[PDB]
Order: structure tokens, then C-alpha cells, then sequence
């Protein structure tokens, strides 16, 4: 539920596999990202999944 530090990174590695992840969602045209939603808060797998990089292949 709460995934912090290494455990967060493990989760993202596992869920995102080859794609990679990032920690802050992009914006645009006061920061915040996976830590906030998955570490300070429990988060679910679909939220976690949102910090997987685009595919592209």
C-alpha cells in the first residue's frame, strides 16, 4: 500500500518492466509525483502504473 524508497523503486521496476518510470508527472505547455501518491499515501497498482514511461516501440 505504502511504497517508499527502495520498495517504491522495486514496485516501479517490476510494474514498468522495460519501459522505465519517472517520479514526477509532466505538465504544462510546487512539484509532486509518485512519492506523494504512493509513499506518503497508500496507492493502488493503477496509480503506480501512471509513472511508467511511454512505450513507443
Amino acid at each position: 500500500e505504502t511504497l517508499c524508497g527502495a520498495e517504491l523503486v522495486d514496485a516501479l521496476q517490476f510494474v514498468c518492466g522495460d519501459r522505465g518510470f519517472y517520479f514526477n508527472k509532466p505538465t504544462g505547455y510546487p512539484q509532486t509525483g509518485i512519492v506523494d501518491e504512493c509513499c506518503f499515501r497508500s496507492c493502488d497498482l493503477r496509480r503506480l502504473e501512471m509513472y511508467c514511461a511511454p512505450l513507443k516501440p
